[PDB]
């Protein structure tokens, strides 16, 4: 009841947006339940939060063909990948919060 | 000549501070040359940068016993680890950056 995730499926990746409701401590990273996704497809991760929340999640999806992290100015930046894209490639995404 | 790294060794982790000087594009992640460290020891990562820089570096040390990311309010938060600490544990380190 303190952290919501939205998941959106795409031809080429699963998007994960997280929202923080109540303020959080890091212990949360032991409790939190990470959305399960299509492994055959890479992952983009967005949300306003501490870098640690982002990194934690990012590593969590490290088996997928790639992981990218959202930056309002740029899109999703691939930070690691096994199969499809390269570190530093930028997927063209915009995320609107109403 | 756009991104500097400092390394500081400790009994229990290698600290990596990174600094950005020129503004950066994400292409940089293909070039960046990461400080090599004692694998037997975990790693703490401090620096101001985009999430992506943090995550990128963090993942880069993913073999070490753990990786933690510095947060001025809290300390170094373990975000992944193989051997020593737990995700969400907070190493109780203070980092102050002396300006000028
Ligand atoms: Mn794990
Ligand atoms: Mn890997
Ligand atoms: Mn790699
Ligand atoms: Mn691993
Ligand atoms: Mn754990």
């Amino acid at each position: 009841a303190s952290m919501k995730f939205a998941v959106i499926d795409r031809k080429n990746f699963t998007l994960i947006h997280f929202e923080i409701e109540k303020p959080i401590k890091p212990e949360i990273l032991k409790e939190i339940e990470i959305p399960s996704v299509d492994t055959r497809k890479g992952v983009v991760i967005s949300g306003r939060g501490p870098m640690w929340m982002h990194c934690f999640l990012a590593h969590k999806y490290h088996h997928t063909p790639f992981v990218a992290v959202y930056d309002p100015r740029l899109g999703a930046v691939v930070v690691q990948s096994h199969s499809e894209l390269r570190e530093g490639d930028v997927i063209d995404v915009v995320v609107e919060e109403i």
